[PDB]
C-alpha cells in the first residue's frame, strides 16, 4: 500500500550492510571540503562521513554534496558531530583545527591543534579501530606524531601528508621551467613540510637525465638556473597563495585524493609522505619526516632507501631535533 | 646555454597556438571555484581562464589550481581582471554577482547585477565571438535574458543553469525515498528556478513505470506519499543549505561540469536548462524558462515538446509574466 | 642482498592480503577478453583471475594484459586452468561454453553445457563461496538457471546477462532515430534474451514523454514509425554482427563492466538482467527471465513491479514454458 | 507529423558540424580493435572512423562498437573501405599489415608494404591534411620512414610506436622484481624496436635512486642481477605472447591510447616513440629511432637530449645503418 511496496519486490532479505570503502573527513573547512569533493569526483568512497564541531555548517555541506548525488557514485553521504557516524571507515582524513594566523608563533599553532587532536583521535579509533589515518592539519609532522601516540595504531596506518604537496609544487615549478607536463618532471622534496624541507638534487631528472649531471652547480649560490630559488619558491609560493586568497585548499585536496587512490586501489605507488623515521639516517628520536613511501591497501608498508648526501642527512637530523624538542614537552599523549 | 636549451631539442619550430577546448569561469567565489575544480577534475579544458574584480583572490585561486597540475590534464591555467585573458573560449561560465548591502531592496539587487552584466557580457563576446555562455548568477532566468540581449548571440548559444540543479535535487529526494541511485529515478522540474518551479508528475518514473499511475494522488493535497512536500523540499532544501553554510556551491559546480561534458563531447544529452521560450505554451514575451533541452557542441540545439496539464501551462505563463514585468523596466540592454 | 632488499625497507611486516575487489573471468575467448579489458579499463578489479581449458592461450592473454600494467590500476593479474587461482573473488563472470555459428538452442546442446558447468560452477563456489556469478554463456537464461542449481547460491547472487545488451541495442537504435544520446532514450527489452524478447512500449520515453502516447500504434502494423522493425533489429542486429565478423564481443564486454560497476560501487542502479521469476506474472516454474532489477554490493536485491499488458504477460509465460520444457529433462543438477 | 517532429522542436537550424577530436584506426585486426576499444574507453574521440580492406569484418566491428554506445561518449562511429570516411581526423592510427611469406627477403616484405602504404598514406593526408599519423604496423621503424616519405608531412606529425611498448614491458619487469606499480619504476628502452633496442641503464631509477649507482655492473657480463637478461625478456616476452596466443594486442592498444591522450589533451608528456633522427648521435641517414619525445596537440614537438655512452651511440648508428641499408633500395616513395 506504500508506493515503495507497490514498486519494489525484494529478492534478498534486507540486512545490515557494512561499506567496503568508507572514508571519513574530519573538519569541513576549506581543506576538508576540497578533500571531500576530490574523493567524490574520483568515486573513491562507497560511503563518505563528515565530522566537525560546527553542526550547522556540517549539515549544510552534507546536504550540498547529497544534492550533487546524481553526478557522483557515492550512495551514502552522512555527517554528525558524533563519531558514531564514522564507524568502519577504511581511511580517515584529519583536516580539523585552525590554520596559522599572522602574528602567532609556531608553538602557538602546536598548542591550538594538539588540544583539538586530543579530543578527535581517540574518537576516530573508537569507531574505526582498523582504519588508516591521513593527517593533513598543521603543523603536520608534529600532529602525525601526536596522532600515532593518541591512536595506538601501528606506524604503517598513520600517514602524514608531509612533503606530498611540496613535491607536487616542485614538479609544477620544474614543468614551468621546461614547458612539459609535471608528470614527466621528477624530483623529491623530503624531510620536514614547508621551510626546512630537503630538495634531493641528485634525483631531479627528466626521462632519466640527471639535471645535476647537466648542471653540477644545481643547489649552490653560483647557479644561473637558480635551483636554490626554485626550492625556496616551493615554500614561498604557498605563503603567497595564503596572502592572496587566505588559505590553500585545491592542490592539497587533489593530493589527498591521489594518496587515497593508491591505497584503495592497492597500487603500491611511491609518495613522499611522512612516516616514523627513528633509526633511519642516524635519527635517534620518534619523529615523522617525509621519505619516498610505498602506499597500498595495508597503508604505508615500505620506504625507499636513498643514497642521501651528508648535508641532506644533516638537515634531516636538525629537523628531527627541532620536532623532538617540541614533542618531549607534550603531556597526556 | 640554458638548461632547457641543453635538455630539449625542437622537432617543430615554436608557434602561436589556439586552445581547442578553452573554458572561462567568470567569478571566483565559492560557486565559480566549485565549477573550476569540477571542470578540471573531469579533464574538460585544455586551457582554463579565471576572471574576477578581486585581483589578489583571483591570483591566489589561479596559483592554488596550478599547484595541483600534477594531478590534472589542463596544461594552461590563467587568470586576470582583463577579459583579454578569456580570448578564444569555447564555453564561458558566468557566476559573477554583487553582495547584498544591509537592507537593500530586491529589485535594487537585481539592477546592480544587471549593471555588472552590462560591462562583463560585451567583453566576453569581444574576446570569444564563437563561445557558448552558461549563466549561473542569480536571479538566473532574468540574467540569462540579459546575457542574451547584451551578447547579441543566437538563442542556441546562451544557456541558463535554470532548473538543472532543481531537477538533480528532485531526483536525489526521490532516490532517497526509494533506496535507488538518482540516475535510475527520472523526473523533471521545469519553468522558473526556485519557488515557482513546475514538477511534471506525469513524467516521474522508475524503469518506465509511471509513479503517478501507481499513486494517482501524487502532486495533490490528498496524498499519503506527500509528493507535494518533495517538490516543496526541492525549493526549501536550497534555502536550508544557504541558512546552514551561507551559500550553495558543490552541487551547482557538478551540474555545470555535467552540461559542459554534454557540449564538449557533442553528446546531445537532454538537460532541464533555461532557453528562450517565446512562442511556446502560449508565452508571448522574450523570457527564459527551463524545458528538457538537447545539448551538444553547437550548444542548445533542440527542446522536447511536452503536452503539459492546464495548471502546468498556467504556472509557466504566470512565471513568464513575472519575468517580463521585471525585464520590460530594465534599460540599455 | 637482492635489488628489492637494497632498495625497499619494510615499515609493516610482510603479509599476504585478501583482495577487496577480485574479479574472475571464466573463458578467455572473444567475449571473455572483451569483459577483461573493459573491467581493467574501468579500474574495477584490484585482482583479475582468468580461467580457461586452453593453457597456452590463457598464459598468452595473462602476459599481454600484464605488459599493459603501466596503463592500468590492477596490481595482480593471474591465470590458470586450476580454479585455486580464483579464490576470494567478489564477482565471477562465466563466458565459457560453445558460441552460435548462426543461432539455435535445444535439450541436447544444453546438456553438453550442463556437463561443462557441472565441473566449472562447483569449482567457482569451492574457492569463492561468497561470490556473485554473472552468467554470459548462451543460451544465457537456461544457463543462469543451471548455474543457480549447481552453485546452491541464493537467487540474489546468480545474475544472467539476460536483456541488458538487448536493452542497450534498443536504446542505441532509438537514439539513431531521434538524434539524441542513448542515455537520454529510455526503453526496456525484457523476458528472454534474443528472439522472444518483449519490448515494453508503455515505458519508452524521452524526458518522461511517453512515445506510445504520441503514437498509440507503436509496435503494431498500424505504425508509420515501424517501431516493430526496431524491436526486430534488436534481435537481427546481433545475428548480423555474427554474420559479418564471426561473433559479437565489444558491446557485451561493455555491458558486463557496467553491471560490475553498479555492484562494486554499491549504487542500486536498475538493469534489465535475468533473475528467478517463479511466482511473477503467473509464472509457475523456476526459470530466469529479464526484468528491471536493482544491483548493488549484495548482488541483485530487488525487482521493479510493472503494469504490463496481457500480451507481454503471455510472452513471459510462453518463454517460461519454453525454458521449463528444456530444464525439466536436464540431468546431474 | 513524424514522431521526431512532434517530439523535438529545433532551437538552431539543423547543421553539419566538423568533429573536434576525430580518430581514425586503419586496420580492424587484433591490434586495430585493441586501439579502438581503448580510445573509446578513455572517451578520446567525438568521432571514430575504421578503415580496412575486409568490408564484412569492418562493418561487423563498426556495428558491435555502435551497440555499446550507451556505455561510451563517442556519438559517431563510422567505417568504410573508402578513405572519405576518415575526413578531418586529428590522429590516424595505422595498423594495416601484409604478412611475410615464409621464404621471403626483408627488402621484399617492406617493398610489399610500400606498395600498400603507397595508396593508404596519400589517401589519409588527402582527407585529413592537418592529421598526426601514429604508425603501429611492423616492421615499425622502416614503415614510419615509408609513412613520413609518402605523407609529405613535417617530421613532428609522423610518430612511430617504436620502443613505447618495449619501455612499458621494461617497467612492468622492473615492477615485478620490486612489488611496486610500473608507474613508480622509471627506465628507457630506446633506438630500434625489438632485438637491437638500447636499455639506457644510467636512467633506470625508483624515486630518483639510480639503480646503476646501486649496481655499477648493471647491464655487463659480470652482473649479479643479470639486467642483460631483463633487456632480453623485453624482446623475448613479446615473441612468447605471439607463440602462446597467436599475436599481441592489449598492451599495444593501451599504449596507443596513452599517446593519443597526451596529444589530444595537449599535455607535453614524454614518451619513447620513434622520430626522424638524422643529425642526432652522428646518424647521417633519414631513419626513425626511439628517443624520449614530447607529445602534445601539434604532435611530436621536441626530443630530450641524453648523454649517451659510446656503446649506446654506436648501437644507434648501427641500427641507422641497418635501416638505411633496406630503405635506400625502396622504390616509389
Ligand atoms: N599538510 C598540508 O600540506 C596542508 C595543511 N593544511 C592544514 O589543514 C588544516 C585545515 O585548514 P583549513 O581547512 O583551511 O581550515 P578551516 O578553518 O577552513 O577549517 C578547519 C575546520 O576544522 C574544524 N574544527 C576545529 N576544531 C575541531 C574539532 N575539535 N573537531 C572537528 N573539527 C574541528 C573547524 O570548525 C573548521 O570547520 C590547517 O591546519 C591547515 O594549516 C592546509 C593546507 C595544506
Ligand atoms: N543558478 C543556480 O542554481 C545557482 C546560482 N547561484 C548564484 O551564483 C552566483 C555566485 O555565487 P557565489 O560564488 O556564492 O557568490 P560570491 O559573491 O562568493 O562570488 C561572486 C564573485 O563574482 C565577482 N564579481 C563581482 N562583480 C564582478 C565583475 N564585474 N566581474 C567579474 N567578477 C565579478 C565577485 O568579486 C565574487 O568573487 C550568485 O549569483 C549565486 O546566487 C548560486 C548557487 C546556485
Ligand atoms: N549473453 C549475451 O548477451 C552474449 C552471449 N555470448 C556467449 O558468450 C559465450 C562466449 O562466446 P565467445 O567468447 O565468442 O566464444 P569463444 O569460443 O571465443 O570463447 C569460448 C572460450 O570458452 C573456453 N572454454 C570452453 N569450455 C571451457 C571450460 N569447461 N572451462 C573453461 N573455459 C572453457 C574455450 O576454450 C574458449 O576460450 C558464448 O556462449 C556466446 O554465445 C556472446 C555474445 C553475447
Ligand atoms: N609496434 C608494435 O609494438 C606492435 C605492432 N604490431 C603490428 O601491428 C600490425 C597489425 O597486427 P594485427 O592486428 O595482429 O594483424 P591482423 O592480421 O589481425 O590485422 C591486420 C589488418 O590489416 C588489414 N589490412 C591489410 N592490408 C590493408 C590495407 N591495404 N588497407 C587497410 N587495411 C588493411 C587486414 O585486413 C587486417 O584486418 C602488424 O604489422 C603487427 O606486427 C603488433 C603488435 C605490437
Amino acid at each position: 500500500a506504500t508506493l515503495k511496496e507497490k514498486l519494489i519486490a525484494p529478492v534478498a532479505e534486507e540486512e545490515a550492510t557494512v561499506p567496503n570503502n568508507k572514508i571519513t573527513v574530519v573538519g569541513v573547512g576549506q581543506v576538508g571540503m576540497a578533500c571531500a569533493i576530490s574523493i567524490l569526483g574520483k568515486s573513491l568512497a562507497d560511503e563518505l562521513a563528515l565530522v566537525d564541531v560546527l553542526e550547522d555548517k556540517l549539515k549544510g555541506e552534507m546536504m550540498d554534496l547529497q544534492h550533487g548525488s546524481l553526478f557522483l557514485q557515492t550512495p551514502k553521504i552522512v555527517a554528525d558531530k558524533d563519531y558514531s557516524v564514522t564507524a568502519n571507515s577504511k581511511i580517515v582524513v584529519v583536516t580539523a583545527g585552525v590554520r596559522q594566523q599572522e602574528g602567532e608563533s609556531r608553538l602557538n599553532l602546536v598548542q591550538r591543534n594538539v588540544n583539538v587532536f586530543k579530543f578527535i583521535i581517540p574518537q576516530i579509533v573508537k569507531y574505526s579501530p582498523d582504519c588508516i589515518i591521513i593527517v593533513v592539519s598543521n603543523p603536520v609532522d608534529i600532529l602525525t606524531y601526536v596522532t600515532w601516540k593518541l591512536s595506538g595504531l601501528p606506524k604503517h596506518r598513520v600517514i602524514g601528508s608531509g612533503c606530498n604537496l611540496d613535491s607536487a609544487r616542485f614538479r609544477y615549478l620544474m614543468a614551468e621551467k621546461l614547458g612539459i607536463h609535471p608528470s614527466s618532471c621528477h624530483g623529491w622534496i623530503l624531510g620536514e613540510h614547508g621551510d626546512s624541507s630537503v630538495a634531493v638534487w641528485s634525483g631531479v631528472n627528466v626521462a632519466g637525465v640527471s639535471l645535476q649531471e647537466l648542471n653540477p652547480e644545481m643547489g649552490t649560490d653560483n647557479d644561473s638556473e637558480n635551483w636554490k630559488e626554485v626550492h625556496k619558491m616551493v615554500v614561498e609560493s604557498a605563503y603567497e597563495v595564503i596572502k592572496l586568497k587566505g588559505y590553500t585548499n585545491w592542490a592539497i585536496g587533489l593530493s589527498v585524493a591521489d594518496l587515497i587512490e593508491s591505497m584503495l586501489k592497492n597500487l603500491s605507488r611511491i609518495h613522499p609522505v611522512s612516516t616514523m623515521v627513528k633509526g633511519m639516517y642516524g635519527i635517534e628520536n620518534e619523529v615523522f619526516l617525509s621519505l619516498p613511501c610505498i602506499l597500498n591497501a595495508r597503508g604505508l608498508t615500505s620506504v625507499i632507501n636513498q643514497k642521501l648526501k651528508d648535508d641532506e642527512v644533516a638537515q634531516l637530523k636538525k629537523s628531527a631535533d627541532t620536532l623532538w624538542d617540541i614533542q618531549k614537552d607534550l603531556k597526556d599523549l
